[PDB]
């Protein structure tokens, strides 16, 4: 608990650096997203922070409400979901954000759980079809970390 | 927390994956880490969480209790301490420990942290003087993994 970060690294050249803080009852996250495409992009916390197979066995966003996929404003919303981030240039930008949902506190604590920066933007709560409608219709996720204690 | 995973990474060559299974009031860890020796190497949980600029930033060895250093079998060791890997002739290490100290858990929980492994044994302790009793001198960093939530 309190205090937490992550540092965001793949395949590609898109890497950043993100910190979690608890602010009592809310998470404040920031940091730094580099190497990136300009505009928003789908922001997000899988499931496991499993690295085994790259960002891919981190698996789908964490609901342990079993829920759909929104924004981080819907009341139907996924706890791993906090939307988009935005980009510009260099390619880069963005973290601040005030979460009610997520935590580190336990059943909803999001440490030892992996933070992923997609390929594309989150129709967020609204939009798609199926994959929208739990997926965000983001897409591939080119960095991704394991969330661990900071102090 | 019923069971995790750990990718150790190095800069260096050293590499391997350990596994966490929560099994009693018991947590067993197994795996394999090539790269390596021969010869035992230190084999420890670091209290933290980010590698944001390396195995540096792990810290310490986890110690709730602020106790002082020593091997895994100890009733005066850190939570952290879990000895020794022996390696050898090449390549690798096979893991195989139970520890009656760590969790998943909540608390003395260890998801979220950093696996580490150092050059050189653990001497677990005593053998030795001032930093022994600290760091067991089974000395020096270079792979290391934030430990996670796996399936
Ligand atoms: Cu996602
Ligand atoms: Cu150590
Ligand atoms: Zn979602
Ligand atoms: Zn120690």
């Amino acid at each position: 608990a309190t205090k937490a970060v992550c540092v965001l690294k793949g395949d590609g050249p898109v890497q950043g650096t993100i910190h979690f803080e608890a602010k009592g009852d809310t998470v404040v996250v920031t940091g730094s997203i580099t190497g990136l495409t300009e505009g928003d992009h789908g922001f997000h916390v899988h499931q496991f922070g499993d690295n085994t197979q790259g960002c891919t066995s981190a698996g789908p966003h964490f609901n342990p409400l079993s829920k759909k996929h929104g924004g981080p404003k819907d009341e139907e919303r996924h706890v791993g979901d906090l939307g988009n981030v935005t980009a510009d240039k260099n390619g880069v930008a963005i973290v601040d954000i005030v979460d009610p949902l997520i935590s580190l506190s336990g059943e909803y604590s999001i440490i030892g759980r992996t933070m992923v920066v997609h390929e594309k933007p989150d129709d967020l709560g609204r939009g798609g079809n199926e994959e929208s409608t739990k997926t965000g219709n983001a897409g591939s996720r080119l960095a991704c970390g394991v969330i661990g204690i900071a102090k």
